[PDB]
RNA sequence: ACAU
DNA sequence: CGATGT
């Protein structure tokens, strides 16, 4: 209904899908950028989207903000509910990183606590997410 | 059909 | 046009 400006918003980007993944963070007032993932060799968008919500849960836990996520990928927030990537990115030599990478984000959901809210950005009512990479 |  | 997901 309103967008939360008090708030973070995620999101992935990539060179092809599967393909190169990064992620950022922005701090969804002002844009301001507030964290990146180096570019990974191969994964998905939706695995990168995940990465991107616990990265940003593990960012605010961190400095003790109550601040919530926003991410426009139903699919990842559903992944962060459930604390499991049910991603069908075949595992094998090339594909190792970003899977230790997921794998090392379920490994913190299931050992750590949060309040953090995870919202849908909306999108179809508010334009591109403000940590979208414009491509 | 919806979300990337 | 192709791919990732519920
Ligand atoms: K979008
Ligand atoms: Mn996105
Ligand atoms: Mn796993
Ligand atoms: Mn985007
Ligand atoms: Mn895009």
């Amino acid at each position: 209904e309103e967008i939360i400006w008090e708030s973070l918003s995620v999101d992935v980007g990539s060179q092809g899908n599967p393909g190169i993944v990064e992620y950022k963070g922005v701090d969804t007032k002002t844009g301001e950028v507030l964290f990146e993932r180096e570019p990974i060799p191969i994964g998905t968008n939706n695995m990168g989207e995940f990465l991107a919500i616990v990265h940003g849960l593990r960012y605010l836990k961190e400095r003790n903000s109550r601040k919530p996520i926003y991410s426009d990928s139903q699919t990842a927030i559903k992944w962060v509910k459930d604390k499991k990537a049910k991603s069908t990115l075949v595992r094998n030599e090339e594909t190792a990183l970003i899977w230790k990478l997921v794998d090392e984000a379920e490994e913190w959901l299931n050992t750590h606590t949060y309040e953090t809210p995870i919202l849908k950005w909306q999108t179809d009512k508010w334009g591109e997410i403000k940590a979208d990479y414009g491509r």
